[PDB]
């Protein structure tokens, strides 16, 4: 039917028919459009109290609820697909890797050297798709395949 991790939803507030990811936990209006040894993407993490490691360059101590994490990363979202900020700048802002200082590129990688929900969604975005709220041991991220 559709594309690898997609099926159809109805928007709760509109009756209107929807589309969701469950392996990037993205969403959208449309019908998703129509894999290889590596994949290029950029994130924005934001970690929370229960992270692996709750420190970052913005915060020695980052003590935020993983609710709260959450609130951060869709109102991130909200504002990308606006049109009001865009991606990399709010990476280079907000997001609690190193990354941040290169706007959230991580470079190409492969199958194994991520963790695994990160990679599953890397895998399944399509160039230029952008996730919804990825979960991880770090935290959590939105993602960005740039190839
Ligand atoms: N941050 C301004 C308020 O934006 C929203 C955006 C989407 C859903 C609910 C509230």
């Amino acid at each position: 039917k559709l594309p690898p991790g997609w099926e159809k939803a109805m928007s709760r507030s509109s009756g209107r028919v929807y589309y969701f990811n469950h392996i990037t936990n993205a969403s959208q209006w449309e019908r998703p459009s129509g894999e290889p040894a590596r994949v290029r993407c950029s994130h924005l993490l934001v970690k929370h109290s229960q992270s692996r490691r709750p420190s970052s360059w913005r915060q020695e101590k980052i003590t935020r609820t993983k609710e709260e994490a959450l609130e951060l990363i869709n109102g991130y979202i909200q504002k990308i697909k606006s049109g009001e900020e865009d991606f990399e700048s709010l990476a280079s802002q907000f997001s609690d890797c190193s990354s941040a200082k290169a706007r959230g590129d991580l470079g190409a990688f492969s199958r194994g050297q991520m963790q695994k929900p990160f990679e599953d969604a890397s895998f399944a975005l399509r160039t230029g798709e952008m996730s919804g709220p990825v979960f991880t041991d770090s935290g959590i991220h939105i993602i960005l395949r740039t190839e």
